[PDB]
């Protein structure tokens, strides 16, 4: 496989994942300034910018650590946030529609 193509179809995935988050609750770190006990709970910290950067420093070179990635951000998500918030349901929401978009991207992946 070489580089230049599967980087290019981890953004295009990546952008496909932003567009199922549509209240831009993962755009960004969870601001730690209005969650000050996030990091007591959360050892890895997770969000779409952080893996924008990560996929840019080359830390992406499979599809596993990319969605490794993703999984991180649906998991703190679930964990911090009580099953009766908007944070929670929309963690949910982004592991069905995310899940989906994965599998796809990961078959195209193996095609190269
Ligand atoms: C992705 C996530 O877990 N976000 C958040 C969870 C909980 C809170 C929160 C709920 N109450 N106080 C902070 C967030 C506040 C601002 C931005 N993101 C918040």
């Amino acid at each position: 496989m070489q580089l230049t193509p599967f980087l290019i179809l981890l953004r295009k995935t990546l952008e496909q994942l932003q567009e199922k988050d549509t209240g831009n609750i993962f755009s960004e770190p969870v601001p730690l300034s209005e969650v000050p006990d996030y990091l007591d709970h959360i050892k890895k910290p997770m969000d779409f910018f952080t893996m924008k950067q990560n996929l840019e420093a080359y830390r992406y070179l499979n599809f596993d650590d990319f969605e490794e990635d993703f999984n991180l951000i649906v998991s703190n998500c679930l964990k911090y946030n009580a099953k009766d918030t908007i944070f929670y349901r929309a963690a949910v929401r982004l592991r069905e529609q995310g899940g989906a978009v994965l599998r796809q991207a990961r078959r195209q992946a193996e095609k190269m």
